[PDB]
Parts: C-alpha cells; sequence; structure tokens
C-alpha cells in the first residue's frame, strides 16, 4: 500500500532498467493511471510535455518527494504489443495492418515535432482499452530539429535486433530513417512471430541472407507478398534509398482494405 498525495499504488506494470510504473489509484475520483518511478529526467520531463496525439502516452505531471520522482502517465489498460504476437505465428493481418496504421500515425507526429524515439519496439507500443496502439517510454527520444535544422545523431542506443545497420557502421546519421526501419522490423514481427535477425551486421548469417534476398527462409516465407514488398522497402541497406513515411503511405499492401 503505498502512496503519493491522493494515489494509491496498487501493482507493477513494468520494470525498468531505473525503476518501475505502478497503477495508479485515486481512491477519491477512483481514476486510474500509470506511474513511473525513479532514482536525464529532465529532458524526459521536457519532451514528455510536448506530447499530445492519440497514438502517444500522454504525460499528465510529475511530483520530485526526496530521491524519487513521479512521472504520471496514460494508462494503456490493453498492456503491450508484445503480449499480442504469438511465438512463431504473429497475429492476423488485419490486425497486424491496424496496429501499423497507428504506429505510423504516432511516428509522423513525433517526427514532424522534432522528435525521434529511438526505441521502437512491441514493448514500447502499449494498447489503450479499444485496442488503439500508443507509443511509450521516452527515455532515450531525443530531438533532432530544432528551428527548422536537422541535427544528424551520433549516440548509438536502441535494441540490437531493432536497430538500423547505419547506426551500427556511421559516425553519424539520420534520425528518421532510423525509427522507420524499426517499424519494418516491428512489421516483421507481427506477421510471423519472430525477429528476423540479432543484429543487421556483417556477421549475423541471417542479415546475409535477407540482402542476398533469401526469401524461401523464416520468417519471410510466413509473409504474404503485399506486406513482404513493403518490408522489402522498408529494411533497405542504404538509408537515402529507404522508403519515407510519406512513400509508405501509398504503398499497396498500406492502402489495402482487410478483415
Ligand atoms: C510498460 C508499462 N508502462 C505502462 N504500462 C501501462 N499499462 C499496462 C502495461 C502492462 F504491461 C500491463 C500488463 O498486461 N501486465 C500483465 C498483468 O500484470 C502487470 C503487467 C497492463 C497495463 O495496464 C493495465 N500504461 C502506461 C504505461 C506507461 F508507463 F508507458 F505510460
Amino acid at each position: 500500500v503505498p502512496f503519493v498525495e491522493d494515489w494509491d499504488l496498487v501493482q507493477t506494470l513494468g520494470e525498468g532498467a531505473y525503476g518501475e510504473v505502478q497503477l495508479a489509484v485515486n481512491r477519491v475520483t477512483e481514476e486510474a493511471v500509470a506511474v513511473k518511478i525513479v532514482d536525464n529526467i529532465k529532458k524526459e520531463i521536457c519532451i514528455l510535455k510536448m506530447l499530445n496525439h492519440e497514438n502517444v502516452i500522454k504525460f499528465y505531471g510529475h511530483r520530485r518527494e526526496g530521491n524519487i520522482q513521479y512521472l504520471f502517465m496514460e494508462l494503456a489498460s490493453g498492456g503491450s504489443l508484445f503480449d499480442r504476437i504469438e511465438p512463431d505465428i504473429g497475429m492476423p493481418e488485419p490486425d497486424a495492418q491496424r496496429f501499423f496504421h497507428q504506429l505510423m500515425a504516432g511516428v509522423v507526429y513525433l517526427h514532424g515535432i522534432g522528435i525521434t524515439h529511438r526505441d521502437i519496439k512491441p514493448h514500447n507500443l502499449l494498447l489503450d482499452e479499444r485496442d488503439n496502439l500508443k507509443i511509450a517510454d521516452y527515455s532515450l527520444a531525443t530531438v533532432f530539429r530544432y528551428n527548422n535544422r536537422e541535427r544528424l545523431l551520433n549516440k548509438m542506443c536502441g535494441t540490437l535486433p531493432y536497430v538500423a545497420p547505419e547506426l551500427l557502421k556511421r559516425r553519424e546519421f539520420h534520425a528518421e530513417p532510423v525509427d522507420v526501419w524499426s517499424c519494418g522490423i516491428v512489421l516483421t514481427a507481427m506477421l510471423a512471430g519472430e525477429l528476423p535477425w540479432d543484429q543487421p551486421s556483417d556477421s549475423c548469417q541471417e542479415y546475409s541472407d535477407w540482402k542476398e534476398k533469401k526469401t524461401y527462409l523464416n520468417p519471410w516465407k510466413k509473409i504474404d507478398s503485399a506486406p513482404l514488398a513493403l518490408l522489402h522497402k522498408i529494411l533497405v541497406e542504404n538509408p537515402s534509398a529507404r522508403i519515407t513515411i510519406p512513400d509508405i503511405k501509398k504503398d499497396r499492401w498500406y492502402n489495402k482494405p482487410l478483415k
């Protein structure tokens, strides 16, 4: 029975690097939210206050009491996308398409306010009560565009299986194609229930196989040809040849009506 101001901390929603996320219920008003408990945080809070979109987690405010900082956030009561992906199977293509559409709406939004998330993966993609997707966890996020000027990134971060090959090979790189790449790994995972490689490096046989277009192997053989054509445009090793979001939105599978 911990608590803070009027909120009871009632169960553990997740455990991060630093601290945890608790379900917080306001025993007066009965509203339930998510609270991140910690100890970088300054920057994180600053980014969180910018966010206003139906496919990104909303920020309500914070309290600083003692060592511990409390970040109050929208609750996504459906839990994570990670848990809707059956291992070795994925999920039905129409659910995968709808989630993808929503993930792109969120990414467009972030990029439009000049924020790169940098750790897009199914653990960070949460579902509200009607299965609406929300992009969560802004602890690795950063500003890549300010006063209409882009800056290149140089820090390596993210999660190896989701990371774009340039992030391992170039000293500096553009932000947007890295997020687009990780969305293509998410889409693979939804449609096949498996990640295609441990990392996109020259010493990873699975990545070499894909560059050599061996799509008779898994996970690619589990995927229908229309979504696979899109994946061919997303998972392109040269970031300036990689498809952009405006072009993803014209792709034939992206616009296919599904049941
Ligand atoms: C990763 C946790 N972060 C968040 N998590 C949630 N919600 C939930 C996350 C979950 F994972 C689960 C879940 O399914 N679990 C299994 C049952 O036991 C606990 C966890 C349930 C959630 O809401 C009820 N909302 C907002 C946040 C954010 F902090 F991002 F805002």
